């Protein structure tokens, strides 16, 4: 499976330039004009990472970040904005954002950061998959189903 | 409540020192990062608050020296010449805080008191274990 990304920015042209950059870097990139749209495809099972702009109509990037945090704190999120400042960046990192990048930005900073974030996301997902695979026995023995009500 | 405060801006350094003293800290202030560093140790019970752009060694270089000295000695960076990538990296590298000038007094003070409490808890645990011969496991050496 190729590394994947959900990319969000209301600036359509920059969105496409960023998608083009990331696919050059090896990612499979789904893009969206808004955070709410992207959320329709996000869940704790998401194999990739989220790269999102901040200032958008409706739900802004910081609000999306909180929703991702609540959905799965192990799902990496990188914020990119032309409207941030020192204090916002510090707070976002402390809140757990994977990276906080200012526009205009070097494509290599974005790429290297996405690359590492996705590798990290993959390690988490492969371990979750192994854990589930190891549960196959109990489920097939019907042990899981019979013990179900004990949770 | 102890603090080493470093800034080449004399008026600001004096004002930060009064503000920190008002908050209850005993402050040792310096214009030079290396003079400040020379009076530090891994036994220092306080925190370090340093400016970034300065003659001689800069605050980021001083921070890297403190990390190697004792990664549990909190460093708060304050600067009027920072940007987003520099602040992000400082926090990711372990800086306790990164504050842009101009800052509100209460922002500097709250960050200092929390950092100091964090350091105080670290030193107490270190003190308590050395006091207790019985807390030691592993290799012993005997005559
Ligand atoms: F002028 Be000073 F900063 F050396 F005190
Ligand atoms: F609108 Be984004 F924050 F650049
Ligand atoms: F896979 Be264990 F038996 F829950
Ligand atoms: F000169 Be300091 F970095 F404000
Ligand atoms: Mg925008
Ligand atoms: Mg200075």
């Amino acid at each position: 499976a190729a590394p994947s990304v959900f990319l969000i920015d209301d600036d359509r042209d920059l969105r496409k330039a960023m998608q083009q950059t990331l696919e050059l870097a090896g990612f499979t990139v789904s893009s969206f004009a808004s955070a709410t749209e992207a959320l329709a495809g996000l869940s704790a099972d998401f194999a990739g990472i989220v790269i999102s702009d901040i200032r958008m109509p409706g739900m802004d990037g910081l609000a999306l970040f909180r929703k991702i945090l609540a959905l799965d704190p192990d799902l990496p999120m990188i914020l990119v904005t032309g409207h941030g400042d020192i204090p916002m960046a510090v707070q976002a990192i402390q809140d757990g954002a994977y990276d906080f990048i200012a526009k205009p930005f070097a494509a290599d900073r974005l790429v290297q950061s996405a690359r590492r974030a996705e590798k990290k996301r993959r390690l988490v997902m492969e371990n979750r998959s192994l854990r589930r695979a190891a549960e196959a026995a109990s489920e097939g023995l019907k042990l899981a189903a019979a013990l179900e009500h004990h949770h």
